[PDB]
């Protein structure tokens, strides 16, 4: 039972570990990270494409703020970040992946193809980031927020 929300519908997520969302930004470098929840700029907003065909199931990430979507992957580094073409790459498509416990309203998100999972992190650099999805962190869990 999280909601999951229709394309067009904005919203920003949040970490559990970090209580800061991601942000996804033109300028300053870097251009995506995390940033204070409590400002609720326009680089902190989201919205969902759905996949379909190959990406049935899985979601890209859209940026309000660049129109660019979220990307989750290794080996290439900087392993996460941004890019144009709403989901033209394999590792544009999230799976969403509920918690349990204290967890229950809070998911991953995994990239399955390059098999990773976003991360949203205070204790160690960088910040936003990603980790083998085979190794689970309370820090991998987002929830999202909707105005
Ligand atoms: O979904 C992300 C895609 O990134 C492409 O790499 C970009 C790179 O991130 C950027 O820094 C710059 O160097 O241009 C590259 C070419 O667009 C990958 O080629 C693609 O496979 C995806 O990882
Ligand atoms: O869920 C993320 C976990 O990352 C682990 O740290 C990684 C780090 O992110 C990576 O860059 C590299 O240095 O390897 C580390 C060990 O796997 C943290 O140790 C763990 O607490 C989580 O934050």
């Amino acid at each position: 039972d999280i909601y999951i929300p229709p394309e067009g519908l904005y919203f920003r997520l949040l970490g559990f570990a970090s209580r800061q969302v991601i942000f996804a930004r033109n300028s300053p470098s870097p251009d995506v990270g995390l940033s204070p929840v409590n400002d609720q700029a326009t680089d902190q907003y989201f919205s969902l494409i759905y996949g379909t065909g190959e990406h049935a199931g899985l979601y890209a990430i859209k940026s309000k703020a660049t129109g660019k979507v979220l990307f989750s992957r290794r080996p290439a580094e900087p392993y996460v970040g941004q890019i144009d073409g709403d989901g033209r790459y394999p590792d544009n498509w999230f799976k969403i992946e509920p918690g349990k416990t204290y967890l229950s309203k809070y998911f991953r998100l995994v990239q399955p193809s390059t098999g990773t999972a976003l991360v949203s992190r205070t204790h160690l650099q960088p910040y936003f980031w990603n980790h083998p999805q085979t190794e689970v962190f309370d820090d991998q869990y987002f929830t999202f927020l909707f105005e």
